[PDB]
DNA sequence: GCCGCCCTGGAGAATCCCGGTGCCGAGGCCGCTCAATTGGTCGTAGACAGCTCTAGCAACCGCTTAAACGCACGTACGCGCTGTCCCCCGCGTTTTAACCGCCAAGGGGATTACTTCCTAGTCTCCAGGCACGTGTCAGATATATACATCC
């Protein structure tokens, strides 16, 4: 009985893809493992960035 | 009496506005579809605690001595002014090639799918290279002592 699935962007009230910046920073070759805040945070300031260039 | 010239009225055509209908840009909807999500398991990265030894730090001392500082002088150089000439800019005219639109065939390269096999990851065991400490040894250096000599 799975649960009804919700993205990680939408449970860190973000715009930008968390699960692909987590999968770019697995297979990006940056370290052995990732944490699991790392993304969120990463895209966090990457949205952050992208508002200020787009206003 | 006959013919020519000036003044004024109503009907035909051009233009503005509105309604019906067709076409371009964008958004909602649907379908595929692959990558994010969820759930479970497990190994290990890192947090935590503990002991030992070394570096840093605040505030003080004392001594030395070379660097910093202050001052006077002088003169060299930054800067302003003037001349001059030359070279770059503005403009008119002529050329010319960039740009766009065309063949004509062929290869390079990006994808999609598939097959295969070689090579690199992983694991276990072992041994020798690297790091550290030390005994020993030959080259470099300083002086002890003996011989020739000037006054």
């Amino acid at each position: 009985t799975r649960a009804k699935a919700k993205t990680r962007s939408s449970r860190a009230g973000l715009q930008f893809p968390v699960g692909r910046v987590h999968r770019l920073l697995r297979k990006g070759n940056y370290a052995e493992r990732v944490g699991a805040g790392a993304p969120v945070y990463l895209a966090a300031v990457l949205e952050y960035l992208t508002a200020e260039i787009l206003e």
